[PDB]
């Protein structure tokens, strides 16, 4: 995947690529690269998912770790985003979490952290990997063997986020939410999370099962049929589902709607930014305007970064940014970690809906509307090339056309995204606007601007 790591880890089969004798080789490239830095004796938190295949995967990352001389916390199971908080907790000098997230069983896989909890940055997973392949590992002497202790992270996980809403005014509302933890590891925290903040809690698949009976865990729509009928057979005010790792967090309101992941992050970034009286949100290119009006609304300054994983929690962290999030959501508290953390996501919209007095529908549809439109081409070649000509095009047929990542065709009403794919021969074209009509034109506008482009 880049050699070694993709976008946020690596993964693959268990035994096959991701082989006891791989966990061990990323541990002693890891734990090696955090000595060179300059440390005598590295502390690496580890965590892992319900996956079947993670305690063996652990021992064997453990083991290297131990052997190059780096003592390790040992936190078991627990959602990714509680592995990262729990590395800045213990004040580790990086951490490690054993999954594969949303994948089927057979999938397992690695994901290395910065100090603070957030994903490892390149150019120090660059030298990880450059360690991993060389085999290049500084062993430890006997007497320098590092050790290794468990500590158990579910209780103060979940008070961390309890200490960021108003539990009273939720309480008190008492809300009735049915959540789905696709038998993974928000199996452990969620529905013990909403109980104690004073919601009425019904769980469907909460059981921890590696072997995720109920489906594949990833809470996409399509998968949710079921969840979304039985949100609404309950009466309840709304539905959560989760992913395996539990780093995401899908919302499904009264009347069993699947509600998209940007108007939940604008629900969201609403109220953080109103607290703030100000501040500064970050986002993708490829997210709605309707975050840029919540932005507005409170003052706030919007900066628009590349499409991609850890660059949004990335610009958070260097720019003291206030709230982040992307395109499906996947919001990110700074204060909490610098990652994306569904379970403080849900805490975050149980207290706004707590406050509001409306049902969940309401919150969403009182947002400012707009509709979007997706569609993908297939492309060879210089695939990147062409997306650079119909940005020339579109700015010589007097188009304001923003660069940062693809060709982003900019109208006062909405806009058009030609930006091609970083791994697979597509170019797709996202467009957006306050009228399907014109959502629908900016689309077309794309299309045959590509189109030229290919002629
Ligand atoms: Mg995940």
């Amino acid at each position: 995947m880049g050699k070694l790591f993709g976008t946020f880890g690596v993964r693959g089969i268990a035994n096959e690529k991701i082989t006891p004798e791989f966990a061990m080789k990323i541990g002693m490239a890891f734990g090696t690269l955090l000595k060179r830095e300059g440390r005598k004796k590295p502390l690496v938190v580890v965590g892992r998912d319900t996956r079947v295949s993670g305690e063996m995967l652990k021992e064997a990352l453990i083991s290297g770790l131990l052997s190059v001389g780096c003592d390790v916390i040992d936190v078991g199971i627990a959602p990714t985003p509680a592995v990262q908080w729990a590395t800045k907790h213990f004040n580790a000098d990086g951490g490690a979490v054993i999954t594969a997230s949303h994948n089927p069983p057979e999938y397992n896989g690695i994901k290395l952290l910065e100090p603070n909890g957030m994903g490892l940055k390149k150019e120090r997973e660059a030298i990880v990997e450059e360690l991993f392949f060389k085999e290049d590992f500084d062993r430890a002497k006997w007497y320098e063997i590092g050790e290794v202790r468990r500590e158990d992270i579910i209780k103060p996980y979940i008070e961390a986020i309890k200490s960021k809403v108003d539990v009273e005014a939720i309480k008190k509302r008492k809300p009735f939410v049915v959540v789905d933890t696709s038998n993974g590891a928000g199996s452990l925290t969620l529905p013990y999370l909403l109980r104690e903040l004073g919601c009425k809690v019904i769980t469907v698949n909460a059981q921890p099962d590696g072997y995720f009976p109920a489906r594949n865990p990833e809470p996409n729509e399509e998968n949710l049929k079921e969840f979304m009928e039985i949100v609404k057979a309950l009466g309840a005010d709304f539905g959560v589902a989760q992913d395996g790792d539990a780093d995401r967090a899908v919302f499904i309101d009264e009347n069993g709607r699947f509600i998209q992941g940007d108007k939940t992050f604008a629900l969201v970034a609403d109220a953080v930014l109103k607290e703030k009286g100000g501040g500064l949100l970050v986002t993708t290119v490829a997210t709605s305007n309707l975050l840029d009006d919540i932005a507005k609304k409170h003052g706030a300054k919007v900066m628009r970064t590349k499409v991609g994983d850890l660059i949004v929690a990335r610009a958070l962290y260097e720019n003291n940014g206030t709230i982040g999030g992307e395109e499906n959501g996947g919001v990110i508290f700074p204060e909490h970690v610098l990652g994306r953390d569904g379970a403080m996501t849900v805490a975050k919209v149980v207290e706004i809906f707590a406050k509001s007095g409306k049902k969940f529908s309401e919150l969403i549809d009182e947002l400012p509307k707009y509709y979007q439109i997706k569609t993908k081409r297939h492309v060879e070649g210089d695939r990147h090339a062409i997306v650079n000509k119909v940005a020339e095009m579109a700015r010589e047929r007097g188009y304001t056309v923003d660069t940062t990542d693809g060709a982003k065709i900019i109208f006062e009403d909405g806009w058009v995204l030609v930006r091609a794919s970083g791994t697979e021969p597509i170019i797709r074209i996202f467009s957006e606007a306050k009228s399907k009509e014109k959502a629908q034109e900016y689309l077309n506008l794309g299309i045959e601007l590509l189109e030229k482009a290919l002629s």
